[PDB]
């Protein structure tokens, strides 16, 4: 059984770089992210080569990693797309939680 790692972890693959705590995500289950890659839950990094490694941020397959931590429709829920359906109606919360500029991922 592998551990939640310590909050504080730097997505930083790009000049946007991204500060991910697993606190803040308990109540999400560990394989809603790390989630079964020929059924098994995979717990390497997200641009791991093979993995999220199209550095275009462009690209829409599943291999582009911009697309991955944004996009909706997705097969897992990305991080906006959770985010989201997480705002609902609140202004505010979208603002924080979604928000391109001023928010709680991209200041
Ligand atoms: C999505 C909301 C997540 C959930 C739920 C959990 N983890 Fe996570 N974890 C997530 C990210 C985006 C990252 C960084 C990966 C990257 O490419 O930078 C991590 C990191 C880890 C790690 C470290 C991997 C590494 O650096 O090699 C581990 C071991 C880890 N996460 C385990 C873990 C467990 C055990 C979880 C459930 C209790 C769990 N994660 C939840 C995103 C998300
Ligand atoms: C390689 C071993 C991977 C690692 C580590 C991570 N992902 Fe992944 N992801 C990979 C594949 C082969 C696929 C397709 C899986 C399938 O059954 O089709 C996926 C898919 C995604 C998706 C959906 C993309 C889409 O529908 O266009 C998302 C949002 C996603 N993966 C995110 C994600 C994150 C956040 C990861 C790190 C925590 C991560 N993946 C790891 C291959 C691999
Ligand atoms: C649902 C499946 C989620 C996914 C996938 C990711 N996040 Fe998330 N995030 C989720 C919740 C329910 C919450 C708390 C909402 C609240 O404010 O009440 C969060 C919160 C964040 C935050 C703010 C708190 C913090 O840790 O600083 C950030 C910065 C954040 N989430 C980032 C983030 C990233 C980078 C993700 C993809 C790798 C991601 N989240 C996925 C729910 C969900
Ligand atoms: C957290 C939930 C996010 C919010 C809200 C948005 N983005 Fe994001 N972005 C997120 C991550 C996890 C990453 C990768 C971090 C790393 O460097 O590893 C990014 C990165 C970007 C970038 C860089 C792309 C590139 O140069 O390769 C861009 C241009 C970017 N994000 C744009 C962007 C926009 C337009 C958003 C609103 C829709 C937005 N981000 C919100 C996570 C999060």
């Amino acid at each position: 059984a592998p551990k939640a790692p310590a909050d504080g972890l730097k997505m930083d693959k790009t000049k946007q770089p991204v500060v991910f705590n697993h606190s803040t995500h308990k109540a999400v289950k560990c394989g809603d992210c790390h989630h079964p890659v020929n059924g098994k839950e995979n717990y390497q990094k997200c641009a791991t080569a093979g993995c999220h490694d199209n550095m275009d941020k462009k690209d829409k397959s599943a291999k582009g990693y911009y697309h991955a931590m944004h996009d909706k429709g997705t097969k897992f829920k990305s991080c906006v797309g959770c985010h989201l359906e997480t705002a609902g109606a609140d202004a505010a919360k979208k603002k924080e939680l979604t928000g391109c500029k001023g928010s709680k991922c991209h200041s």
